């Protein structure tokens, strides 16, 4: 099935919390053995959220190459994303070796450091220009260059330098600050605006390495962000833009990281944002 009409042959009844259900049953299941090793227990935020052995991102530190991060590769769309969990206090270093190793240009963050009275991730970048950050047993230096605070999001220019070779690189930080603590945004307009800023930056482009995207666990908000982006790009590309099937895309993405799209409400919100963005992509 025009996915807008399936937005109403579901909201109608309310089989939202049953479509999501079929998605869970039909999703892929591959091995996550590296992630379950006892020596990597402290590298994982949750024990039920792990990357697959076949698509995990490996780090060059031969000592231990493990990080909770996955490469999502979309063939038709010509798009690649790294989805990861928000860094822990002890994996801050590992997060930046990854970014460097992969040649990524942008980091996309979909949560606040603190939500619901608990920490969603470590403070992994500097809040002040004159106070730069260093990482233990990492050989990197990160400096805040500028920052631009707007209503629903903030964009930061950062510098990352290899201390052993003195090589420097520009990283842009795209931080969506207003996702509500519970539920989803009523309106998808500010989220669509955000996406489009990230696109405009050129961060999603093949000249550079894949964008790094995270939230807390790196599967819920993070999955909304990639699914939407891919589905809208696909609309630009096909002859007939109404042939795009979102479960189909979403099921394809779950071959690479488990659990993408955490709730029924997130699913809904995804269908809701694509339908909306499709009105533009046809300007
Ligand atoms: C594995 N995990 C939740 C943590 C590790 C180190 N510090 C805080 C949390």
């Amino acid at each position: 099935m025009e996915m807008e009409k399936e937005f109403e042959q579901i909201d109608k009844s309310g089989s939202w919390a049953a479509i999501y259900q079929d998605i869970r049953h039909e999703a892929s299941d591959f091995p996550s053995r590296v992630a379950k090793l006892p020596k990597n227990k402290n590298r994982n935020r949750y024990r039920d959220v792990s990357p697959f052995d076949h698509s995990r991102i490996k780090l060059h530190q031969e000592d231990n190459d493990y990080i909770n991060a996955s490469l999502i590769k979309m063939e038709e769309a010509q798009r690649s994303y790294i989805l990861t969990q928000g860094p822990l206090p002890n994996t801050v270093g590992h997060f930046w070796e990854m970014v460097w190793e992969q040649k990524s240009r942008g980091v996309v963050m979909l949560n606040r450091v603190m939500e619901k009275g608990s920490l969603k991730c470590a403070q992994y970048w500097p809040q002040k220009e004159e106070k730069e950050m260093i990482f233990e047993d990492t050989n990197l230096k990160l400096t805040l260059i500028s920052e631009d605070i707007k209503s629903y999001y903030t964009v930061r220019q950062l510098e990352l330098e290899n201390l052993t070779t003195q090589e420097t690189r520009e990283i842009l930080h795209f931080h969506y600050t207003t996702w509500p603590d519970f539920g989803v945004p009523e309106s998808p307009a500010s989220f669509l605006n955000f996406l489009f800023k990230v696109r405009e930056s050129g961060s999603l482009s093949p000249e550079h390495g894949p964008v790094v995207v995270h939230c807390s666990a790196g599967i819920g908000r993070s999955g909304t962000f990639c699914l939407a982006d891919t589905c809208l790009l696909l609309m630009d590309k096909r002859k007939d833009p109404s042939s795009v099937d979102i479960k189909k895309v979403l099921l394809e993405m779950r071959k690479f990281r488990m659990g993408l799209i955490q709730t029924a409400d997130q699913l809904r919100f995804s269908y809701l944002a694509v339908i909306e963005g499709a009105k533009f992509i046809m300007g």
